[PDB]
């Protein structure tokens, strides 16, 4: 349909779409109030992802940013997505572990700064400044990952085995997947064009589908979502 | 003052404005913590509506979108309004019925997607794509209306008669009024210019004032807002 | 680095930055769940402030708005900041006083309208309309300050002496500092160029650092954050 990345944008749209329908069907009939929350948070994530990928496929989520002299194609839609989508995931983890409201707020705020800053960076005209924002964004992410890995884990150890083990898997998955985004951003169209928009869109696609559908699958198929 | 719809924008500004002052006065002195919530949610709704209509009257909430060849006047302010305003209404219904947090979250998310998608649609350059977004938006709305009509009603039947009956009226009103927006959008300046911006603004005005002031009146005048 | 206000933007960036690090260090090791909330809300405030000042220093948070004929430099970043930052402060006050959810919602909404309206005003092309938005914004602020001064105080009197006294100081500080913003706006680049962007940025800088770091200091150093 034009841009060479369109295909990956198309597959992501479809996969996020199918992931949503699958979770909607699976959560059908669930009466446990605690399970309801998990199904609602986890299903909304890909749902949002669906709408944003579609805006990128249709060309809407793409804008033009000048820097480095030449012209640059920046998909701003990703930030619109991640803005609500990363915190929701954090909410799933927090509920699983029964995190204190104080830490949930700190984590959501750090997330908002992470994405807000990432977005600013992506739209900054002075090529050199874009990295400053990257550094601030990455620092916010490391703060989140630090709390998830050391703070939540400890909270998870006070739960029953099924809950503790599922949190462990989800924790490992988010830490690994999340840390890949700033790398992809840095070596891609947003930072250094070392990697073509072509290959980047493919990476974000695998990362996103894994972080949402995959994450959703691991969580929604375990009995950890039931308070018992 | 220029555009032929200005008058309806003016009456809406005034009515939303008067509706706010009226509710502010009526909620004065209320000490019941549960009633306070209802008064706060219900009063903020028209208050937000006030500010957005004014931006449309003054020309600020109007932008220009190219599609179908010719030029199109799109009031984006409505989405800014509805973005916070539709969920608040959902919150009133949820409190009345004491809905589970899981469903409140799902409903607020579906609402966010509904408006976010509606906005995208309204600002899309490819005339044909605008309808795709309409379809997604309408699907989100039908999901909300489905849960309100069948899920909330059942929750409402566990409450005392005054609460159950008031929820019934509000439920009927929102289902009917809400379903009219996508129709108006489709046959109006946002979709097919079958209906002139002139008549459309009049429709949204009646719909909005009914959905907020009317809804506010029905709710704020019943003892259903008191937990007893 | 160009614009004459750059220096104040630089000092604000640094002070907000140092204020965040200081609070992050101070809140380290705190286990009280109630203290955690206060530290999270109070630390995020300057953190957000940091990111926005930096966007203004680097030129990103500055835009051009035509009105009064001549050209006008408007830093929109301040609203992006205040949008999340003013409510957080309100949340600190509400927790301290254990305010009803209804009033917290009303206050957050009034705040959202205050900033949203202030932003609209700042970006309006018709010089005369900018003041209409100012008036609406100021009315929302007075509503907040009224509730904080008379409503919260009363709520504060049911708490122990340390809490009541700390709320008193914070209450006095916010009322005074908050009321200065609409004055600065009115006599500055946003309204009447009586005061040069040079002196204005200096004022907002002192006001902001006082409202956040100062406020943070007064609150985070008292035992009022401990539910005991
Ligand atoms: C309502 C919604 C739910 C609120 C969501 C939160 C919101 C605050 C933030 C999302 C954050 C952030 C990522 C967005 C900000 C980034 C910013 C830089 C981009 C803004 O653009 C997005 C705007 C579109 O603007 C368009 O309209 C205006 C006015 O009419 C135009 O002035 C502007 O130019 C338009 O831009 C579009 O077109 C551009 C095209 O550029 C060129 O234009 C010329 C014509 O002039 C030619 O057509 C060129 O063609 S050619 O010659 O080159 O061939 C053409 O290139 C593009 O470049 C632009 O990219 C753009 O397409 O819209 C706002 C989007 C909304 C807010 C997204 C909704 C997202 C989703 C549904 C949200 C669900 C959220 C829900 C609330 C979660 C609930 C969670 C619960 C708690 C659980
Ligand atoms: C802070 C606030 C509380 C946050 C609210 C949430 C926010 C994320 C989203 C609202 C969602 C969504 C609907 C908005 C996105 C849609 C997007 C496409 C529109 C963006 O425009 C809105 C911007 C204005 O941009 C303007 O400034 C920039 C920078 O200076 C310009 O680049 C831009 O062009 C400007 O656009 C205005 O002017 C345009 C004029 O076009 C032409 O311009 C030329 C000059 O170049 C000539 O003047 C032309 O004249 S002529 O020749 O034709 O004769 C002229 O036509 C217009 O076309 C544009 O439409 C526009 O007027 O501002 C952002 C608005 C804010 C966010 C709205 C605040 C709303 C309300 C107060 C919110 C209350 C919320 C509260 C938080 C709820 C709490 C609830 C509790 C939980 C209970
Ligand atoms: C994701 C984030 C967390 C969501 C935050 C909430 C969000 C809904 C609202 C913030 C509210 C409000 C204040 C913003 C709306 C105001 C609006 C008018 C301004 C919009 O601009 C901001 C956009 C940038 O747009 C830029 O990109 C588009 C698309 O590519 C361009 O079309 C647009 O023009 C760009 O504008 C920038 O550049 C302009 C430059 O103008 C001229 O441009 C030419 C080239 O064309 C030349 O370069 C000129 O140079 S020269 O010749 O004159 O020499 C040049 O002047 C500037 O004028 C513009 O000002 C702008 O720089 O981005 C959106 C910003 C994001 C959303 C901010 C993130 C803020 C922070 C990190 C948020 C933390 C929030 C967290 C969620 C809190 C959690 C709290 C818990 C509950 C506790
Ligand atoms: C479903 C989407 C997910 C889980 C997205 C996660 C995204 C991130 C962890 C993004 C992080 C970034 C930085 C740390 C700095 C560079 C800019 C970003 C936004 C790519
Ligand atoms: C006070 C305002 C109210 C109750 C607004 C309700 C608005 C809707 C239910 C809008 C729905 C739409 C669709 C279903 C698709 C077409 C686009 C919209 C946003 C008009
Ligand atoms: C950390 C930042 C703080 C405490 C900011 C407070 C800002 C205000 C109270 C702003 C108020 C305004 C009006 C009342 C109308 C004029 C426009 C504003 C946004 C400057
Ligand atoms: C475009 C529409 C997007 C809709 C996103 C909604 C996510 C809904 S999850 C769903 O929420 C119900 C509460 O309504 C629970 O009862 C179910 O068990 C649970 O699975
Ligand atoms: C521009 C200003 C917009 C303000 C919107 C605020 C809606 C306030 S409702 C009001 O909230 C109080 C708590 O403060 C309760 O005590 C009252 O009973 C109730 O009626
Ligand atoms: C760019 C990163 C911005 C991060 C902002 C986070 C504010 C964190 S406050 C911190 O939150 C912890 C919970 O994680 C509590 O345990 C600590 O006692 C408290 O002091």
């Amino acid at each position: 349909t034009g841009r060479p990345e369109w295909i990956w944008l198309a597959l992501g749209t479809a996969l996020m779409g199918l992931g949503t329908l699958y979770f909607l069907v699976k959560g059908m009939g669930v009466s446990d109030p605690d399970a309801k929350k998990f199904y609602a948070i986890t299903t909304l994530v890909p749902a949002i992802a669906f709408t944003m990928y579609l805006s990128m496929l249709l060309g809407y989520g793409l804008t033009m940013v000048p820097f480095g002299g030449e012209q640059n194609p920046i998909y701003w839609a990703r930030y619109a997505d991640w803005l609500f989508t990363t915190p929701l995931a954090l909410l799933d983890l927090a509920l699983l572990v029964d995190a204190d409201q104080g830490t949930i707020l700190a984590l959501v705020g750090a997330d908002g700064i992470m994405i807000g800053t990432g977005l600013v960076g992506a739209l900054t005209k002075v090529y050199s400044y874009r990295f400053v924002w990257w550094a601030i964004s990455t620092a916010a992410m490391l703060y989140i990952l630090y709390v998830l890995f050391f703070g939540f884990t400890s909270k998870a150890e006070s739960m029953r085995p099924e809950v503790a083990s599922t949190f462990k898997v989800l924790r490992n998955v988010t830490v690994v997947l999340w840390s890949a985004y700033p790398v992809v951003w840095l070596i891609g169209s947003e930072g250094a064009g070392i990697v073509p928009l072509n290959i980047e869109t493919l990476l974000f696609m695998v990362l996103d589908v894994s972080a949402k559908v995959g994450f959703g699958l691991i969580l929604l198929r375990s009995r950890a979502i039931f308070g018992e």
